[PDB]
């Protein structure tokens, strides 16, 4: 499923994700619109160390969740990467709040870096009534 902006900033507040470990929803937003163009089902294989990115958030295979193919893999958010690339992202919810739980934060993402740290995210929720 690919989410339309508004429906995805609703959908983010109703999962308690803003302000969750003082990461507002807006800093949610920009991460999975430049993740997965707020795609669900979005996947990247990493040929060098032999993992996958899944999901909205591109949530890696290596640290966070079980795809059985990945050498030495470990499984944080105790889930399949199945569960990932669901239509309803509740569990991929959770599993991001996971992720953020550790020492970086939001910054566990280089793309969020990249595209979001320091510049305008406000505007991702405006309008939207969240």
């Amino acid at each position: 499923k690919v989410f339309e902006r508004c429906e995805l900033a609703r959908t983010l507040k109703r999962l308690g994700m803003d302000g969750y470990r003082g990461i507002s929803l807006a800093n949610w937003m920009c991460l999975a619109k430049w993740e997965s163009g707020y795609n669900t089902r979005a996947t990247n294989y990493n040929a060098g160390d032999r993992s996958t990115d899944y999901g909205i958030f591109q949530i890696n295979s290596r640290y966070w969740c079980n795809d059985g193919k990945t050498p030495g893999a470990v499984n944080a958010c105790h889930l399949a990467c199945s569960a990932l690339l669901q239509d309803n992202i509740a569990d991929a919810v959770a599993c991001a709040k996971r992720v953020v739980r550790d020492p970086q934060g939001i910054r566990a993402w280089v793309a969020w870096r990249n595209r979001c740290q320091n510049r305008d995210v406000r505007q991702y929720v405006q309008g939207c009534g969240v």
